């Protein structure tokens, strides 16, 4: 079923736009060193949390599309930036797309 | 169950709305070493009254997601300003989360 | 319950729309020490007229929350913008959250 | 009671407006020291006046929160401006703070 | 009664929108001396105009607040833009808290 | 009574708008001594005209409020702004109040 | 009656309507010699044709306000608009008067 | 009568609408010699055009108000838009003013 | 007839809507040698083709205050842009006003 | 008939929006040779393709309207953009022409 | 029939889309020579993608209209988006051709 | 047939948002070389993804259309865009196509 994609809605939704509110934030002003390394804490504990939201599937789908940074650099605005993008977008496509779907399997049932 | 999530529901806005006024201050203009130094402390205190709030799942996703800040350090505008976003972002998403799990679920139980 | 929380709501109103106005004033245009030495003042009789509107619990609350300037100091403009910041935020946390979880326990009870 | 509060409704609306609009006024443009002298004594007056019209309770509220300046000195544009936005703040959260609650209880009343 | 206060409605109205007038040409554009000299006889003239309109007990009050200039003395663009500030104010105030109280005591009649 | 104050409505709305619109065209650009000189004719000779549009009552209540300029002496830009606009704010002041205040009238014959 | 002050009026209608759009050239760009002598010939016919449009009470008013200029001298640009500016604002005050007038006279017949 | 003023309405439009448009286009930039002059012939020809579709009381009234340029000598820009404005402003005026008295005599002839 | 005036509607609108749109682009930028040149030709065909669609009697008004260019000079941006406005406004004039007068002969024919 | 004149619509309006989108393209920003050298051949070419959908009639009156680029020069900027806005110019009027024209006989085929 | 032209309706407005929102990334900012290479090759492609969409009438047409970039030269940023502005208007002529020419023809059914 | 060409909808919804949202991300600020080499990687792997949930016609047309980047160099900005682009706008014209294109039939199947 296209419904057990996410397992856990209401956690992945809370995740989700604690990311997207992040990637605002550090579109705004320039960031430092201190909440740059910060920042690349919270995607890698990020991703694990969506994981645990996720069936398996999606999780072998995130893990195949994300990346964890070098735990020996911080790395740039730019790059944290790019990996927020992604996740918020993924995640964004993820509901529109099950929820579409959904309600053309059901236009289709009704004739 | 998912409304057993948050334990003090008028609490988790009361704070939750401190922290978001907080940070629309914070981004309004440059803050100073004793503004900061206060903001820290405002932080420490404002994780331990929404956990009081949350449930304990919550709590620990909380304690997983977020680090208090060195006592020996004043941070950075920056590093409050992420510290803060954080917060708002996964408060909001908690609630949004839940009323729309919730929905989906009662519509479910029509048909 | 919810609503023994707020004993003189009136007062909370009008302390808090003062405080509210004052914080717009002081975000307009530079202060100089004389006003600043004023605001601070204001700000300690603000906490306690707030607490004297409010249960125990929730002075409590705020007491834990807010923190009394050093009386040999005079604080900047942008630690008074802090210091409002928190109490507009919080007052209007604490009205919107009352309300709204009133609201929802009133909805669960028509079913 | 809560109507109690406010004896002269008319004469507090009356000061209010005048209160506000030479806030308004200062806001606008520079002040000189005539202007400011000036204005120091229209402050004294009008507390004066809006006493007159309050209950007692609402007297020693105003008299808590309020200062009379030093009328050996000629106060600054900023100290005028914070004690003028005090007084209109703290009236319109006075009368908006009244019909409010009196609203809610008589709603409650219907149940 | 509060309709009483105001004996003379039309003429109060009449002298009040000459003085915002006024009030609103001066703030347009910088002033001279002798135009700021014909404006401060006014202003005289104005008071006693507007207290003919009035009921003894509001003409006290006005003479209470209000304050002609120094004779031999023109007084600056802010001191004039103060003393009509004031006059707009009050007399705006003055109508509007008149209907309003007169409004709310019909209200209280129905019940 | 009220509406036998203004003897000839036509006439002063006549010479009303064409102040007005002088005041309009002295606004928007510098004007020259020959421009001065013609305006303070003008002036003279529209407060006749009003005055012969006016009962006795306001025929002196503007001639009290009103003083023309002396004759050997071209006055400034701002004189000639000063004395269009406190005609034109008393006029449109006049009618507007006698309205009003014929309508108060007319709605306490009602009730 | 006030209908016959004006005795063709789309006439005057038609000299106020290029009156009006002159005036607006004029306000748009700068002027030379020969467009502000032509324009002061027309200026001069101008009164001419209203006058023949008008009721000779009205003719006698209009002579009293306005003045042909001095036929030795090209007058500026500042004059021209005062000119103007005058004509136009008569003529809509003369319409808007007397249709306002007796709009009114209509009313009070049906009572 | 009144519509018997205009012999050609269709023909003056046609006329118009072009003068209009010229005037809009020399407005919009700076014209040269050859520009000027072949604007000066346009006039001339636009008034005679115009003539041959007005009443012979209004060929007189635009023969009084006009005055065709020197042949000797192009004429500036500004004494050009002169020109042109007058015609555009008394043509709006000529139809707007008889539509407008037309319209007063039907609505007069009801009651 | 007012509707034979125009023999070809279709093709007037047609070649009416080129030299509008040419216009346009003339004054959008600055032209060259090559394209002055090119629109003179294009003017000189189009005031044929317009004739074609036309009565003899507009053809020879469209003949008087037309005028084709010297062949052995190539005319500046600004000519030819007095040349198509001539040309846009006279054909939204000769429509618009065909379409107006029509209208009116039949609002008179119903009566 | 009038139908008749365009014998391939669709083809035509193709043509048309492309001639008319590489014009806003030009218009957009500075061209070099080799895109001045292509447009001068898609020019040629759209030309041939349009004939190919319109009747005798109009592909002669493109003829006389047109003219082909020397194929020996590149042409300007400005060359090419008054060759396209003919086009476009034309094009759209034809199809306004041509249906205005049609709904004008249907509606004279109702009375 | 009309609807035969376009054999492959979806795929003509996904490849059209595409090239669409191309030239939309090549119109925000410069490219390099690496894209400028790409695009080349992206768009020799495109022509024949939306050939195999095509009826061979309009590839033929296509083929006409359009020409491959010469492969031992890169093209500029301004031939890229004339070659693809070409492509987007044809295309979007295309279908609103068809439909509006369709739409059309059932109309002239009807009667 | 037609939705048989998107095996999987809700998965090709999922990675096409994430794309357009890092494009848009790209978009809005200057990269370095670790955010570019990461990008590139993204790209990969998200074709790899879309092809996964496409028919294999589509696979095909993909490859066709696409280039992967050489995995020995890092592309620039502009080249990112490009890729991203053609991407977003084959996705969303994919979509758009088919419902465009289903909707044409259900409707010609009404007839």
């Amino acid at each position: 079923s296209l419904t057990d994609l996410v397992e856990q809605p209401a956690k992945v939704m809370r995740i989700g736009t604690m990311i997207k509110q992040l990637l605002e934030e550090v579109r705004a002003a320039p960031l430092d060193e201190a909440s740059r390394n910060r920042l690349r804490d919270i995607h890698a504990t990020s991703i694990r949390e969506l994981e645990d939201g996720l069936a398996p599937e999606l999780r072998e789908e995130l893990d195949r599309l994300t990346l964890p940074f070098n735990e020996d650099a911080v790395p740039s605005d730019a790059e944290l930036r790019i990996a927020q993008a992604q996740l918020v977008g993924w995640l964004e496509g993820l509901f529109h797309g099950i929820q579409t779907a959904l309600f053309a399997q059901q236009m289709a049932a009704r004739a």
